[PDB]
């Protein structure tokens, strides 16, 4: 599977131009918890696709796509406001990195004073990563209301973030900031919209492919049963 | 009204905004001049459309960084004809980021002409070192992938190619508009930015809210005379 890059954080490759990485940190009362982003390279120019939980962890991440893919991270976009997704982007607004996202993404942030990203989209956005398209989504709220997918067409690679569960995964999860009834919806958007997925990178866990959408959608709308009946 | 140069001159709109007006000749039609924007914050300048070519693009640009001691670093065109794009360029040689519809990207593309970096389809809020640059797709009118650009903080709209001035009376080179989608653009529009204290068109002085319902009056004026 992948390889350590820090004593915390591993790294899975998923094409020439495409990593996945597991960030481990502690949580208080869970433990070390993981949660993964993306590295997308093209021509020594790096996107992320979110942070670890802090700057510290984001700073041993980047420092190695600089040492070991010999590429300046240029671009960053989170998958919603929690803290596993711009928990880093103090670092990297620090060291200059541009910042784009979901409007609702902006405004969250805005609104609870976390490090805010740059440009904000309100449909869809493709990032033009020196020519390589990473296409963000906004298909609706799911596990957070400003939940957004980035796609990755040349790659046939889906980052759909926490709005996604892992195959591992048997409950809903943290759902303080979720829409419960637009997320299978949302689920159904995702499945109609990336047929050709080829991987599919959910917010926590390991990837797979495109039976986690299904997958997190039994999960939803066994949550839904269960608290509405009797 | 300053003067830039023989065929470019420029009015300041706001302490943040200035139009201009580039003139160019269009094979067979004479000198024809374009607008477009300048919106700086910070010492940091974005560009809403360029002249028809690098030339005059340069020379704005320098001006921009002479006389308003500001760095183009920002690009944003209403559609792809050359009015908006001509001097994208000379642009991208000097480093400057782009955003447009995804619409005029892929026309671009299929065109073989400069192509926009980042493309969005509903809206987007581009940041202009903290200063909202509002692009809006409301429909096809002059141009198929046609937008407008809004400046929240200023009131004021750069409606582009859409609207026409005041003293119009033609709808103007329709070779490549959505002349039935049109009107119902200008409505979305007219609904969208009530608030506007100065609109610019593509061509033209720049006004009021009036260009909108006046565009719309022309639009109409041209469906009809080509029904009878
Ligand atoms: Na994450
Ligand atoms: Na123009
Ligand atoms: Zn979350
Ligand atoms: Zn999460
Ligand atoms: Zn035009
Ligand atoms: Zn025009």
């Amino acid at each position: 599977k992948s390889v350590k890059i820090s004593d915390d954080i591993s790294i899975t490759q998923l094409s020439d131009k495409v990593y996945t990485y597991v960030s481990l940190a502690e949580i208080e009362g869970w433990g070390m918890v993981p949660s993964n982003g993306m590295i997308v390279i093209n021509n020594h120019q790096a996107a992320l696709l979110d942070t670890p939980i802090n700057d510290a962890q984001t700073e041993m991440l980047v420092n190695w796509v600089t040492d070991s893919l010999h590429a300046k991270v240029t671009t960053f976009i989170p998958n919603h406001w929690h803290g596993d997704c711009i928990g880093g982007l103090g670092y990297l607004q620090r060291k200059g990195v541009q910042s784009y996202a979901n409007q609702m993404t902006i405004d969250l942030a805005k609104e609870k004073g976390l490090p805010v990203p740059e440009h904000g989209f309100t449909d869809s956005l493709t990032v033009s990563l020196d020519g390589m398209p990473l296409q963000c989504y906004y298909l609706g709220g799911g596990h957070a209301t400003d939940n957004i997918v980035v796609w990755l067409p040349t790659e046939n690679i889906l980052f759909g973030g926490c709005m996604l569960k892992d195959n591992q995964a048997t409950s809903i999860g943290n759902i303080s900031d979720a829409d419960v009834t637009a997320w299978p919806k949302t689920l159904d958007k995702v499945k109609a919209k990336f047929p050709s997925a080829r991987y599919v990178v959910p917010g926590h866990g390991d990837y797979g492919g495109t039976e986690l959408i299904e997958h997190t959608k039994q999960i939803v709308n066994q949550y839904i049963e269960s608290t509405s009946k009797p």
